[PDB]
């Protein structure tokens, strides 16, 4: 009913505005970021599984979603750092650390990861819903997740890398943020345990796809998926991912109360073309 | 011994689960293994053995959530475009040890894995929920981060008595208060106890930002295992540069002397024996 970007945004602005600031440029670079456009991908799946299973939204998934988005939002900040990949850009408009300076995007992506869980737990879901969110979003960012990625795609700089190595690195780097939202949805949901090993299952091969999806874009708009198999291989491998991620989502429609169109609408908008 | 018990838990969080990167392992627990005095946690698991509860795993989980997100905040704040130290805990920096990437990206991991050590705990669901709802505010834009911004910002200009205040409880206060009113939240007490443990934990919390600025100017490389005076060099807002050290000695004692009233107090209130946390705050007395 209500644009979903817009209330994602809007319970971002609330939560940076509802409490009494403590540091006026705090709150300014971290909204930067935030409102520095994003396509919003991973807390509008979460919202679409969670509508897809027949759920009316409330203010509660609305966090849940922003949640992750904070956390997304961060990595994007310290990613482009100087010390990282020291990115003057993103999406034409001025990085945070240029926008501003080092050591306030330092602070702002510090800020996001730490506010997300405060996000997380404003929700009125039930509390063993929550905590379970919380180790599953946390499993997914940490040194297990996100921020081990990011390690090893630095490890990475030095090598030519097999397909298992790039595997290792995508599947933590951004599956593992990519997956959460199906995963968590069903677990909102409460759906047996088998079903929430499906949901991830998707999750993860959309996860990929979307990186496959990445490297194409990124040679035609070191460590990928065109160097290491060729273009012609990487668009079968992207195809085929989304074909399979849309026959489970179809398969769950043909078994339980699930209707995955819009989400099956939004994965062929990613669909790539010779 | 909770030291030796508080390492162990934030160890087996690292070592138990299957390593993604080797390189961020070894540098989280480079900057844990450094040292430390461990303040936080231990305040928090010494408050529920006061309490009279027996010790658990979790409440060390919890203890380790907290130290987790301390430790974060240094490996931060030692950074070039922070504080620029090469030397913390006797030891070197992050940033110096390894790289600046490595020192930004295991900060990183410390702050999001340490909601997910407290999420691991045996606690009531609703208690855990509240905790982490408690840390993540004294952690973030409203605590510690916001703290670390004003500080910053604060570099070289003259700000008054309210405005130091406001830095010093939201970049230190905040962390040190939240072991008090966690530990008092997991013993499920009322709300004018929970109250009582907060405000404790807030003189504690400004005290110590006092006598870290104290020792800043007073101390040598050996004591404080990290570089002397860049309070000076870097013109922060601190106590002794308001208001002088005689006065920043007096304001220390007298606000930790509050603090073990305040605790002496609550034993003639509740079943409370708060004999260790009395001991560890005289640890924390400086002399001129
Ligand atoms: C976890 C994050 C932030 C993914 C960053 O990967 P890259 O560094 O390869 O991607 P872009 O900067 O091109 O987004
Ligand atoms: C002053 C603050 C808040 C940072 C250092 O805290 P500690 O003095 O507790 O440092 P460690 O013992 O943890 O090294
Ligand atoms: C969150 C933190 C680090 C508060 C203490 O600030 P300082 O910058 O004075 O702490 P030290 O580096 O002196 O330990
Ligand atoms: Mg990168
Ligand atoms: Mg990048
Ligand atoms: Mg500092
Ligand atoms: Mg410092
Ligand atoms: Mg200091």
């Amino acid at each position: 009913s209500m644009d979903k970007l817009k209330k994602i945004d809007q319970t971002i602005h609330a939560f940076y505005c509802e409490k009494a600031v403590i540091s006026e440029k705090l709150n300014e670079a971290v909204l930067y970021s935030i409102n520095a456009g994003g396509k919003r991908i991973r807390p509008i799946l979460f919202l679409e599984v969670i509508e897809a299973l027949q759920i009316p939204l409330t203010e509660s998934h609305f966090k849940a979603a922003a949640a992750l988005e904070m956390i997304h939002t961060g990595s994007l900040i310290h990613d482009d750092l100087p010390a990282m990949d020291n990115d003057d850009y993103r999406r034409g408009q001025l990085t945070n650390h240029k926008k501003f300076d080092e050591a306030t995007a330092i602070l702002a992506g510090d800020s996001l990861f730490l506010d997300a869980f405060g996000m997380l737990a404003e929700t009125d879901f039930p509390t063993d819903v929550t905590v379970d969110l919380v180790r599953s979003l946390s499993s997914a960012s940490g040194t297990f997740g996100m921020v081990g990625g990011q390690m090893l795609d630095m490890a990475a700089e030095g090598k030519k890398l097999n397909l298992k190595n790039l595997q290792l690195i995508h599947r933590h780097k951004t599956g593992q943020l990519l997956a959460y939202p199906f995963w968590a949805a069903a677990r909102v949901a409460q759906l047996d345990e088998n079903l929430l090993a499906t949901f991830l299952e998707i999750g993860m091969i959309i996860g990929l796809a979307f990186q496959v999806r990445d490297d194409i874009l990124d040679i035609t708009a070191k460590m990928t998926y065109p160097h290491l198999l060729g273009l012609n291989e990487s668009y079968q491998i992207l195809d085929e991912s989304l074909d399979q991620a849309e026959a489970i989502l179809r398969k769950l429609s043909d078994e339980i109360a699930f209707a995955p169109q819009k989400i099956l609408s939004l994965i062929e908008r990613l669909r790539l073309d010779a």
